[PDB]
């Protein structure tokens, strides 16, 4: 058909034919008559789509901010990251209000907060950078009384390495003649990570399939996780869609008058792989490629704002730590006042931006979001019955309001 429109088929029909094959492969036994030593197979090619896209994120993103920074002037820098980050925050708390108030109509039914708000401040300013590349600042506790203690853990530092990118990418700018190699250097290497990048798209539906077709068969019994939790999955889905097909759809339209549906069908192959992999991080480089590419979005925008929008703009997160938030308040039958709202949301909206972009990231701030409104923390154990549904619909939505934000701010500029 295209070398872009075969692309998004070829991912829309992955999806649907991993849902098949899983659906099929759970009927005819799914987990039961395959085992781990034929489960570990069957999923593996999903895994190595993820190993894939893990691979590139740092290259990425690293390049294309020192880019991005040293692109434009300071203070033209400093207006657009000031406009984005409005732009975020705002659609942060329509996401957050949209969740609370669909829940409460609806009506679906560890870590401190002030150590985990540390935990995201040392975050930003990472000790190493070469540690920060594959290991991110975590507290446990002791009993020393409780006395927190910090200790690198798994898990890349994606935000310690955003905002080192974009201070070192202001420094070459301020250095005048002198940084213009290094400017380049990194320019040509995020050429190149573009061109892998290009190249990984062609084996994402096939990664996209065998992952959704795992991930049904390895939770089986979804009828019953539907029959449990219905009312849960249908407030976060609801909240999700109309986030992302109705309100930033109208933000976007009112502020750029352009359809947005087409700027959505550019992104289609991101947002599957989104969906497939359950992390904003990892869909992030495919993100940035049809951005650019089908979307008539400026290189040097594309680049500053999506890498910052994938680690800090989530609105899906939000939507959702909201919806189980009121939904485990209503378990417990705890009513919810005017403040108690007003606390949820700044609640989920702080904690959205402290999230790794990593599959089931939601729940470890949801802990913190529960305590902060003095919930009842066992209830998240039903969360994770379904969050693997839950998070994946949040991580579309998760990206689908950077692209969306980027074109924006692309009018802004233009
Ligand atoms: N529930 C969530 O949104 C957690 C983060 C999500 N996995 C993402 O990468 O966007
Ligand atoms: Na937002
Ligand atoms: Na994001
Ligand atoms: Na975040």
């Amino acid at each position: 058909c295209l070398r872009a429109n075969l692309l998004v088929l070829l991912t829309v029909v992955a999806v649907v034919a991993g849902v098949a094959l899983g659906l099929g492969v759970s009927g005819a036994g799914g987990a039961l008559a395959l085992g781990p030593e034929r489960l570990s197979a069957f999923v593996f090619p999903g895994e190595l789509l993820l190993r894939l896209l893990r691979m590139i994120i740092l290259p990425l993103v690293v390049c294309s901010l020192i880019g991005g920074a040293a692109s434009l002037d300071p203070g033209a820098l400093g207006r657009l990251g000031a406009w984005a980050l409005l732009f975020f925050l705002v659609t942060t708390l329509l996401a957050s209000a949209l969740g609370v108030g669909l829940a409460l109509a609806l009506q679906p039914g560890s870590k401190e907060v002030l150590d985990s708000f540390l935990d995201l401040a040392r975050n930003i300013f990472p000790s190493n950078l070469v540690s920060a590349a594959f290991r991110s600042y975590s507290t446990t506790y002791e009993e020393r009384v409780k006395v927190p203690v910090g200790q690198e853990v798994e898990g890349m530092n994606i935000l310690g390495l955003v905002v080192f990118a974009i201070v070192f990418g202001v420094a070459l700018r301020k250095l005048g003649p002198e940084g213009e190699l290094l400017i380049r250097f990194f320019n040509s290497f995020n050429e190149a990570t573009m061109v892998l990048v290009s190249w990984i798209m062609w084996y994402a539906p096939v990664g996209i399939m065998f992952l959704v077709a795992g991930k049904i068969v390895e939770m089986e019994d979804v009828g019953l996780l539907f029959a449990r939790l219905g009312k849960y999955i249908l407030c976060c889905l609801l909240g999700h869609a109309i986030h992302g097909l109705l309100v930033l759809p109208l933000i976007y339209f009112l502020f750029t008058r352009k359809n947005p549906y087409r700027f959505l069908w550019g992104i289609v192959t991101p947002l599957a792989t989104a969906f497939g992999t359950s992390s904003s991080s990892a869909t992030l480089p495919l993100m940035m490629k049809c951005v650019e590419e089908n979307n008539g979005v400026a290189k040097h925008i594309s680049r500053f704002i999506l890498p910052i929008g994938a680690t800090v703009n989530m609105d899906g997160a939000a939507l959702f730590q909201c919806v189980a938030a009121v939904f485990i308040a209503q378990l417990s039958q705890q009513s919810l006042d005017f403040v108690k709202i007003i606390t949820i949301l700044v609640t989920a909206t702080a904690s959205s931006v402290g999230a790794a972009g990593i599959p089931a990231g939601g729940v470890l701030t949801l802990a913190i979001i529960l305590e902060a409104v003095n919930l009842p923390v066992d209830h998240i154990s039903l969360i994770l019955a379904v969050d693997w549904l839950v998070d994946r619909s949040c991580t579309v939505l998760n990206v689908e309001g950077d692209a969306l934000g980027a074109g924006l701010l692309q009018n802004y500029v233009d």
